[PDB]
């Protein structure tokens, strides 16, 4: 399992410790990550050692970007509750909010609903659990990576780190946001060095 690639010390060196204004590994804990990772067959384990290390680095690099370096659990100063009232499969619960939570900043009624179906929490009535239970929190991210997006297939099929950016937020690609692409890439290069793996090519999108 992923615990043969990521030791406690390497995890802490990727996520950081709790500090002023920064949740770090106070919320984003090592055994919550491992517990989550090992629940999704293939995550960090499908390919060669190098491919698996790149996958892990790519996951953490996007998560570090989305969370401000693992400082935040929830989207900061949201202006929206992220309720798409047109979605009748996953209707919004009055009084609940669907702004970003967890490593990959799960957002919208429809995504919380789908994630909760898969992971076994009530995403519509209890989206806030993604910000209070670290194992669920990490599971939402690994679900997004493995089930709800092309991230896993991209990084494990030769497409490069940039293709994981495209799978998470394609508006940043094609010139859309050079700065956010640079931030994601900078974390990926750091984490590949910490995991002792070549970054590969095609880092931008």
């Amino acid at each position: 399992g992923v615990g043969s690639i990521v030791s406690s010390d390497v995890f802490n060196s990727i996520v950081g410790g709790a500090a002023s204004g920064c949740a770090g590994n106070g919320f984003y804990t090592y055994d919550s990550f491992i517990s989550a990772a090992n629940a999704f067959n293939g995550f960090g384990t499908s390919g060669s050692s190098d491919v698996n290390k790149r996958e892990i680095a790519a996951f953490f690099a996007n998560a570090a970007h989305e969370t401000g370096g693992f400082c935040y659990i929830e989207e900061q100063n949201p202006t929206s509750i992220y309720c798409d009232a047109s979605n009748t499969q996953y209707p919004c619960a009055s009084g609940k909010t669907y702004h970003g939570r967890g490593p990959l900043q799960l957002s919208w009624n429809y995504n919380y609903g789908a994630a909760g179906s898969y992971i076994q929490f009530d995403g519509l009535n209890n989206p806030e659990i993604v910000g209070t239970d670290s194992t669920i929190s990490f599971k939402t991210a690994v679900w997004f990576w493995m089930v709800n997006s092309n991230c896993h297939t991209a990084i494990t099929s030769g497409q490069g780190f940039g293709a994981t950016i495209r799978a998470i937020n394609s508006m940043e690609c094609d010139g859309g946001n050079a700065a956010t692409v640079a931030s994601r890439v900078n974390y990926y290069q750091k984490f590949c060095q910490q995991l002792n793996v070549d970054t590969g090519s095609n880092l931008q999108c």
